[PDB]
C-alpha cells in the first residue's frame, strides 16, 4: 500500500463514522506519530478555521485535496446550504478523498473535480453552473498559485470580496505569488506566520482579499 491509503485505513480504525473532529485528530496523530506528510496540519488548520468563521462562505474552491483533511476541516465549519469544490489531478489521492469525505459525513457538502486546476477553472462557469467564488484554498502545488489566480480573475470567478487563502507561502514558498498580491492593488493582503504541519519549522498561510479590476 501507500502512505494514502494508510491514513486512510487508519483514520478508518481510529476515528467515528460522521464525526469530523475525530476524523482530524486521526489524521493528525498518524502525521505526528507514524508517517509525515503534507496535509495543511492542526497549527494552519486553527487559522483556516477562524478565517472559514469570519467569512461563512457559500461556495469555496480547494486547489489541492491529497487525501480530503482540508476539505474535511473546512467542510465541517460550512453552513447548511453552502459547498466546497475541491480540485484533484492525482486520482488515487481522488478515491482516497471521496472516501475520508464519505467516512466524515460531509459527503453532501464537497464536489471532487478531477483533474489539473489549470484545465478545469475555466469550465467552472459553463460546466459546473458557478457564479463567483466566496473563497478560494490554495494549496496544490508552488508554481500554480499565481498563473491560477490570474485564470480565476480572467475567467471572471473573482468578485470584490474574494477570499484567497494560500498555503506554504514560505515552506516550499510561492515568492512569485507573495511578490505579485502584496504589490498588486486589487488585493488586501495579511500574513498569518505560523509552522509546516507537524514540524517545528516557520510556515504561513497569506490572506489575499480581491478588490475588483
Ligand atoms: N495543477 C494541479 N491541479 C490539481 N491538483 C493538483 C495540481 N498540482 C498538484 N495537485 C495536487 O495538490 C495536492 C497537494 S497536497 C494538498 C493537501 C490538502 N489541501 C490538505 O491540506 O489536506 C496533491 O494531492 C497533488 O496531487
Ligand atoms: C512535501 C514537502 N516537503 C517539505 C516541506 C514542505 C512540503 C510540502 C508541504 C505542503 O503543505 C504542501 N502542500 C501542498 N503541496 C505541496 O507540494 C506541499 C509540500
Ligand atoms: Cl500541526
Ligand atoms: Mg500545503
Amino acid at each position: 500500500d501507500t502512505k494514502e491509503q494508510r491514513i486512510l485505513r487508519y483514520v478508518q480504525q481510529n476515528a467515528k463514522p460522521g464525526d469530523p473532529q475525530s476524523v482530524l485528530e486521526a489524521i493528525d496523530t498518524y502525521c505526528t506519530q507514524k508517517e509525515w506528510a503534507m496535509n495543511v496540519g492542526d497549527a494552519k488548520g486553527q487559522i483556516m478555521d477562524a478565517v472559514i468563521r469570519e467569512y461563512s462562505p457559500s461556495l469555496v474552491l480547494e486547489l489541492g485535496a491529497y487525501c480530503g483533511y482540508s476539505a474535511v476541516r473546512m467542510a465541517r465549519l460550512l453552513q447548511p446550504g453552502a459547498r466546497l469544490l475541491t480540485m484533484e489531478i492525482n486520482p488515487d489521492c481522488a478515491a482516497i478523498t471521496q472516501q475520508m469525505l464519505n467516512f466524515a459525513g460531509l459527503q453532501d457538502k464537497v464536489t471532487i473535480l478531477n483533474g489539473a486546476s489549470q484545465d478545469l477553472i475555466p469550465q467552472l462557469k459553463k460546466k459546473y453552473d458557478v457564479d463567483t467564488l466566496d473563497m478560494v484554498f490554495l494549496d496544490h502545488w508552488k508554481d500554480r498559485y499565481l498563473p491560477d489566480t490570474l485564470l480565476l480573475e480572467k475567467c471572471g470567478l473573482l468578485r470584490k470580496g474574494t477570499v484567497l487563502l494560500a498555503d506554504n507561502v514560505i515552506v516550499p514558498g510561492t515568492p512569485d505569488f507573495l511578490a505579485y498580491v502584496r504589490g498588486s492593488s486589487s488585493f488586501e493582503c495579511t500574513h498569518y506566520s505560523s509552522y509546516l504541519e507537524y514540524m517545528k519549522v516557520v510556515d504561513g498561510l497569506e490572506k489575499a482579499i480581491y478588490q475588483g479590476p
